[PDB]
């Protein structure tokens, strides 16, 4: 009951952490595209 | 009592995680503006 | 005893999350400097 | 039993947080390389 409510709360933390992970994967991908763009302008 | 204190601690973790999420959203937005700036200099 | 060990574990999660927060603040600051550098080359 | 299952869940959260930390270290490193590239084009 109190244990169950705490388990649910930790599951919410876990879910919100995955949303943050997915955001950070988007950050990595977008910065890589920007980096490759700059490199394409210099090397080609 | 011990359960209540642990619940409060997990709520603090959850709050701090949202502060981190909001920071990472700012990172994404700022890098997108920088990326679009570079693209504006090349495509226009 | 089991409760105490779980509290310690959650405190470790909280600490590691702050280390991650401090890293993400460094990411924001460094990207801002890079963005401002590019802008300095164009606007001045 | 319920305590054990909760401990396992928190350990999963901790592991997933380290995966996120490692991703964010890669973000920092890649952006630093991009920043240094731009600086190399201007200062040399
Ligand atoms: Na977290």
């Amino acid at each position: 009951s109190d244990l169950a409510a705490l388990v649910s709360l930790v599951e919410s933390v876990r879910h919100e952490q995955q949303q943050l992970r997915n955001l950070c994967e988007m950050i990595l991908e977008q910065q890589q595209r920007a980096k490759e763009f700059g490199e394409n302008l210099y090397f080609q």
